[PDB]
């Protein structure tokens, strides 16, 4: 009988990110599995914060999910000193959607080809350049203030509400450079628009095979990625939980869905419920570490 009306997919950031992207796809594929509209809400704010604490909120229907992000679940907590929502009590997980590669890019009037040609560029420079943060506690974020620590450059970062303006403010020269997730990069870099360095996993991503890793391209042992999640309300029937699990668990082991997700520069997640938070738990940790070591803290 689940679902015999329509369901909202709440995303957390603006439409042209990454979130947004895999959210459409998602929801193109539940829409026509079970015959009922999946309609994105588009709820920016406080790096997801105001989306969580919405979602958390809502009726445990199973007619309400959260598009969840490292953010929500992970790095908010090491960014913000409130959050009006506990990720850890007031959400069920459903399945991780996608593991993405972030990119390292630069703005094409920056005179550098290769990681190595960026950290002297910097190096020579302390504290003028400035880098495209897509949210405060983002995995690009973290990601660049742990480059920033393994390499000594200063560089001054720029927050924007998502991934959409970070990266014409990139385009346009108003930052230098930025560490954010593929997907979003992506049409960017076919266009010329901005020049790609690196990709920040600890192997390289297949379709863009000759670019090499941060670790590879001069930064021993670095390695970040991002993931996205569909996160449910507390209390949302097993049955629903299963249900669509097993529908968006379907479509990325297929050999069309895996094509469709490694089209747009994302690797397809997949797996159990408690899959999704064996993975949560272990980022928490993981990246409480990444913020200590990279000088990061709640104001
Ligand atoms: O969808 C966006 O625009 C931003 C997503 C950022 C996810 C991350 O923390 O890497």
């Amino acid at each position: 009988d689940w679902p015999t009306r329509q369901v909202t997919l709440v995303v957390p950031f603006t439409s042209g990110g990454t979130t947004d992207m895999l959210a459409r796809l998602i929801a193109a594929r539940l829409s026509e599995h079970y015959g009922q509209s999946f309609v994105i809400d588009n709820r920016s704010g406080e790096s997801g914060n105001i989306a969580a604490s919405y979602v958390a909120k809502v009726p445990a229907d199973g007619y309400t999910f959260i598009i969840g992000t490292p953010g929500i679940h992970a790095t908010n907590r090491l960014v913000y000193r409130t959050m009006g929502y506990d990720p850890a009590t007031d959400f069920t997980p459903v399945i991780v959607i996608a593991r993405v590669p972030n990119l390292l890019s630069v703005t094409k009037s920056l005179p550098v080809t290769s990681v190595a040609d960026l950290i002297s560029y910097a190096r020579q420079r302390p504290r003028e350049l400035f880098y495209g943060v897509s949210a405060l506690g983002s995995t690009g974020h973290l990601s660049t203030e742990l480059f920033k620590t393994m390499t000594g450059v200063e560089i001054t970062a720029v927050p924007y509400k998502g991934s959409a303006p970070m990266l014409r403010d990139l385009a346009e020269g108003r930052v230098h450079l930025t560490i954010d997730n593929l997907p979003a990069s992506k049409p960017l870099l076919e266009a010329g628009e901005i020049r790609p360095l690196a990709v920040t996993t600890a192997k390289r991503w297949p379709p863009l095979s000759h670019l090499p890793t941060i670790a590879e391209a001069g930064v021993p042992g670095y390695e970040t990625a991002s993931w996205f999640t569909v996160g449910a309300p507390r209390g949302t029937p097993t049955e629903i939980v299963t249900s669509l699990n097993t529908t968006v668990a379907a479509f990325l082991g297929s050999d069309s869905g895996t094509v469709k997700l490694r089209e747009i520069g994302a690797e397809p997640g997949g797996g159990s419920p408690q899959d999704m938070q064996r993975h949560v738990e272990a980022e928490i940790a993981r990246w409480e570490k990444v913020a200590k070591t990279a000088g990061i803290a709640p104001l």
